[PDB]
């Protein structure tokens, strides 16, 4: 009767839950736990997710206010990953000037509820640190000077501050100058809902850099944004939302418990059958729930970063979100095992996944290809096309070439200078989309006549 | 002689307009009835579009016109949905002083035929309105306070509005300030074809906002203008466009009742076919006259729509579009049907309508890898991409890098300042354009070996 | 032995000139006159694009000169089919006055050899018109006043055409002002040939238009130059391109003349044997040969208006170069002919040809979802995206999106003021592009599973 | 015996080194000096990239710095291959005017380390030249006339060099003017590593260009910068890349030794086979050998190359990175030779070989429409079309057209005003781009029923 009862056990172990409740109208109690784990995760990710968007925004917004502010000229949009740049001796002296003078009129400046803010030892004030080579007879040791500008000093009717020997700056030594003040701010956009408005405090530094000595100093503005707590101010959910998160902790934790559990009493029945096997002589495992274990994994860490960052009041969220959303993602990827439990969510599987071993044999000789086109391209073309300044650059223009973007531009962008350039990037480029678009032809039209024999065999 | 009757009966309904003639000389003069429609709907769609343009062509001109007479500074294009902004106390107040300055000064500034307008209160003058909260002391309550500017007010060759106690506005405490003035113009662009020209009035508002109290205040410029009567000018089709809109819906209607009379009397040979078939014991539905139905709904209600505009002069048409446009569209597909009756125009119909199962079964698990991609997209690169900023964005942006759209912009344009977002960033966009084209790639594999034998089978 | 001289008839009409030779080493003295043409063809153009390349280059250098001395204010780039625009009417007069004043001082502002022109009326010097409503109590019809200022006028220390009562404008009854001038220069950069330089002859109009009345001017440069004959200079190949022009026209026609022979003597063989057939009881035509003819037709007459063109010194050659391109186009066609002669440049014909009528019957049908598509989206997306502002432009736009070209750019474009709008265009644009791409892969996987068959058949 | 030992021979000569090694416990020592290669040849050409990008990078920055301190209004962004450009006589005044007056004030005016160099004549100073045509009674004759400026003459209070004749500069008859000096510099952005930095002399040319006579004087600025030795500088490898070049060139000249033995050895075997089947009665080439030989030559050359620039510090490497990057895209195809050593690295070759034939007898046809389609879009839509300004330029536009690149700005960008043009390059683009589309579409299904046919006979 063993062999009749072995034989149940796997007729019961290979249906649907829907079909199990036909089979013994038993209530797959664990599905269930799986439908509010889609809820809650995605619940949790879409609230984290537009807390995120407010908390950033007023940042950024207050980062732009300040560029324009404290930045001479400022055009309102970033050179580069510096925010300006000047090329002159008179130039560099207005813009560090000009922040200076806009610090000082700070409170008839700004539009919103800006104020001064102490610095690390505790006073009101704008700090200048300027870095010279010590003393062409330059050494190879840097003079690190600096003076702090309190508010007494910036307020004298005559400045003195500005004819100190401190400023003259003696550029072809000059390594950099930098500008540091502390802002203490305000969203009153937080008050319409009878919550306390959150106190930020800003620590600015502006940079004139130029370690590159080629002529040009660039500017750089940097605000550390931190969450104080409010100390002057008189107007007329922390535990709602960590509640929510330790809830999905649990749902995550008893979804963990549940597939471990089936995997375990998976590997029992494999004994079972094994054995059984042997007297007369990955599909158990199911690695759904291998998925489904890690995105379980991902979920509680991220959730137990999130707890972390609400607690102590961080702004830095990067690590937190790729843990939600690479486990969200994955809690949808489980969506498809459900959906894949109706026989018509098959048949085409016998090529998704019997394609897979092909094509990962042609990424294999591609990538070679990939490589060699990556590194030939950065080599020639780096210094004459901005689509090919580093490697990593080059890769990415390949993969988008492939995908039939940007190609009159990226045909255009190289000049007709040097005419031994132009000619190899005219024969470089031709050759890779003519390769890589035969060769992907190719691929497929292997795959379709294989398909065939294969659909073919199956019946 | 029943039998034989009911098979005539059918061998007549299933056959073309065109055959009908030759079994039976018959006038198919529901076909005309289609003809005419189609040739009435694209015409009163024409001479809609036609008009409409013009008239918005008008109101966009002097909206622009009014932003760089009244927006200080403005360079010519919108910043964003609010046209300019400024970040400092003495440039807001230029901007406001400069905004009814110019009101003040309309009849020698503007080029076109512009006046003043009477208010809501019947009164020639411009109103500003300030909103602050009451009263870092602040309360939660705010105070709408205002003042009217005559033109007697600003004529005053010492202006005492400047001075003013209301324009001192203690911007930390600022919601927005706004300025409303009412003109009236004409578009002589319609003298010259002996037609009375419209007199319109304009409703303008500046709004200096800062709600969002980040230290930028945003400046929005709205334009609201209707269609008034003129009353001062003398110089030297109304009733028309109306007939032509009742004759569509005489059109329309009779179609209507043509196409529920054949799907009634189709059902009527349902019965005596079915009841014969019971004795000795869609297709007739013609899903086609469901869309001419609904296309003959929309086109009444479209033209009853225009027909309420024309009558009482109003300016929006949006939703009297959304209904005569795809009312206008489901018209060309019904040219389809009749297209579709010559046999050519099939035998690849037994491919786009049986492949429609199968590519709506594989939307369905490719939706939910969109959905997690999406949802994961939007938590991790929403603060660093702009094509990421909100999931509607995010959906847009997977979308168009599915098709090979800016996939090298998209790439580029998150910045490296963090490296783990932008090592999250490469994998992620890497793996939802391999993904994706390989399960694209796939799906369509499975269809031609499935069309393969689809089509040996019917043979 | 008729029949078997006919049978030679015939086994000598189906082979190559290449095996004729080998058959009987006969010389085709007409493939080569073939070669010959492409060769004269071909070499004729790219002499007509290089001269014309030369001629416009210079006229357009000289209108964006021109646009940069008398537009004030200019960019550098034109705003639109207008070179700018002013928006108040102290804007207006300053740049009526700017060009007048920069005209008067021509000689000592121009960096080119720039000098003035005599007018129609024989007389150096500025006229300037101005057009009004007759006279709210405008009429509707325009009065036109004008007066000449000459250099002696604009010479005058103090200036009275300034102060004159011309220059009041009263910009509500404006329709425009146009200013007209003539200039004379030289290009000194072809006396580097030791051939004597081309003086030309530019009619310049500044008009100030505002028939719109919608509080914006916009100002129109519009240069006409032509090529006079120089009168004042001194320093230190017209039949070498006729007589190549004329050889061009005798090799056409020689052509032209064998291939009707040809045509001609296919239809005699036809009678011979469409009678014999009857006794006993497109393929003849070489549909090649009617490109053949067209080609030549379209040869001769761009070769006529090019010499008509360089005989009275005519400097427009659109038409011209129409005629020519398009015959050098059906000159590369007819190369595959030729090409088509070995037996390997077969066998995807059946293929290629026999998918056309089905690729035709799916234009037909998918050319009125197309159709209603376009009406759908001019009429509701017209008003609020720059893509679909006309017709042609939304049939332009589809096209594009069906090639999967500014997906996202298509999709940001659309503002999200009017809610209903752009749901409406999300739902539009994500319909289109799915129903599309569906129809083209089901009519692919069709062709294919046909073509199997067709050339099952074949073999 | 010799039968057994010849037929042995082969069955050894056939197989991988991998097996050979199973079948004689041989090692292949020739495969090892093959990962050497790709592991040396790889390395290399990233650090030559690194150090040619730090070169690049210090003489691109230096090149912008002197721009903006030597052009006058300098946006930031060359207009084209020229810097700017200028359209009035006091504009070329002020700019020439401007960039003598700041190379006078050059050291209170740069942020980096720059100072004066003397030039080819040993001294200090600044040379203008100046071309008139010599005499409208201009000759055909250049007069070239220059003075130098020195830093004296510079100096002196009141300025004489202004106030001479050399600066009337007639612009009817001006060519060109040119200012030439020399610049010493220094990159401290090397020190920092205790290696003495690297001296530079500029050599600047600012060239003011109206060869064009069109009424626009076009400004050139050319930096040629070399690394001199440094004289006056006190702070505080060579021969390392030296060595590792001729080590590369060991590598490579191995490889070729190898390569060529076994080639020679090939054709030894061949002989014996040959003659074996004479007495009863590219394979033995293995052209993966040709691509080894062919980049070990390349590798070498551009070893050479790359050892002679570093010997005399010179900075143009254009011909041996084309070299380098050449070879190591070929040194990566040879690692599919390695990879294609497993037998399911094949089965896929049977049609990406066989294909071929049939996709480059399509290319010669499709070929001749496309040759067709650039002469005609050349010569018509040049003058209107900045993407067919050039025969070269179309061909790019039409290839990335048939990828799907920029159709909708390629349709838009071709004004209305000239309505034949616009009529004809709306259907010279919809013929062009729906006939590709076809003919690609079509070759394909015939490469799959081929293939099909193909695979069916090989099993
Ligand atoms: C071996 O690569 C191919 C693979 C598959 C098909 C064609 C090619 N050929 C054809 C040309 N190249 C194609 C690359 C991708 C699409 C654009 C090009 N097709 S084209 O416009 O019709 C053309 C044809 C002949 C001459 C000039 C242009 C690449 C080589
Ligand atoms: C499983 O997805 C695929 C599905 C079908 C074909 C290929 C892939 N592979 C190949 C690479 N990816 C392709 C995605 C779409 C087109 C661009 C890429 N093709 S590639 O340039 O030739 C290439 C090849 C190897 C390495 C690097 C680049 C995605 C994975
Ligand atoms: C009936 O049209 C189709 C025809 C052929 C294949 C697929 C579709 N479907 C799938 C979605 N749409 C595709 C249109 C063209 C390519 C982009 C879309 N493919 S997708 O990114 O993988 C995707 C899949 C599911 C949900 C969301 C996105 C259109 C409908
Ligand atoms: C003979 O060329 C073709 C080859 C293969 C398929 C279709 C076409 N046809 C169809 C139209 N053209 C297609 C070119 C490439 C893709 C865009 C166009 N497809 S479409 O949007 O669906 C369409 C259909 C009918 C009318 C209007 C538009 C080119 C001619």
């Amino acid at each position: 009767m063993k062999e009749e009862c072995l034989r149940e056990d796997l007729k019961f172990y290979f249906m649907s839950p829907c079909e199990k409740y036909r089979a013994r109208r038993q209530i797959p109690w664990k599905l269930g736990l799986q439908i509010l784990k889609i809820v809650m995760v995605t619940t949790q990710l879409v609230r984290f997710g537009l807390s995120n968007q407010l908390v950033v925004a007023f940042k950024e917004d207050n980062t732009v206010a300040f560029k324009h502010l404290f930045l001479k000229g400022y055009s309102g949009t970033d050179e580069d990953d510096y925010s300006c740049s000047v090329y002159t001796q008179e130039d560099a002296y207005e813009s560090i000037f000009f922040a200076i003078n806009q610090y000082h009129q700070l409170k008839d400046i700004t539009l919103g509820t800006l104020g001064y803010g102490e610095n690390e030892d505790n006073r009101i004030g704008l700090k200048v640190c300027k870095q010279h080579y010590k003393k062409l007879n330059i050494d190879n040791d840097v003079e690190l000077d600096c003076v702090q500008l309190d508010l007494q000093d910036l307020s004298k009717k005559p400045p003195d501050w500005k004819n100190s020997s401190f400023f003259r700056l003696e550029f072809y030594r000059l390594l950099q100058v930098e500008i540091s003040f502390h802002l203490k701010g305000i969203d009153l956009q937080t008050i319409h809902s009878r919550e306390l408005p959150d106190c930020y405090v800003f620590q600015n530094t502006i940079i004139f850099d130029n370690k590159a000595h080629s002529g040009k100093i660039k500017i750089y503005f940097d605000s550390d944004a931190k969450i104080e707590e409010c100390k002057d101010l008189n107007i007329f959910n922390a535990q709602y939302v960590l509640v929510f998160d330790a809830f999905v902790i649990v749902i995550c934790l008893a979804s963990l418990i549940l597939c471990t559990r089936s995997i375990v009493l998976a590997l029992r029945l494999r004994k079972r059958f094994l054995n059984f096997f042997l007297e007369k002589y990955w599909e158990f495992i199911n690695g759904w729930y291998v998925l489904v274990i890690i995105s379980d994994l991902m979920t509680i860490i991220g959730s137990i970063l999130k707890m972390e960052i609400k607690a102590k009041n961080l702004t830095n969220y990067d690590l937190c979100s790729i843990f939600l959303g690479t486990s969200t993602l994955l809690v949808w990827v489980g969506v498809i095992r459900y959906l894949g439990y109706f026989q018509a969510y098959n048949v085409l599987i016998l090529t998704m996944q019997a394609s897979l071993p092909k094509v990962l044999r042609f990424c294999a000789c591609a990538g070679m290809i990939y490589l060699g086109y990556t590194f030939c391209g950065w080599i020639v073309l780096g210094p004459y096309h901005d689509k090919f300044e580093n490697l990593n650059t080059v890769a990415e223009c390949l993969f988008s070439l492939v995908n039939g973007d940007d190609m009159f531009a990226t045909f255009a962008q190289i000049q007709q200078k040097s005419i031994l350039v132009w000619l190899f990037s005219r024969l470089y480029l031709y050759s890779f989309i003519s390769l890589f678009i035969y060769m992907i032809l190719s691929l497929f039209i292997a795959l379709i006549t294989d398909s065939y024999d294969t659909i073919k065999k199956f019946q």
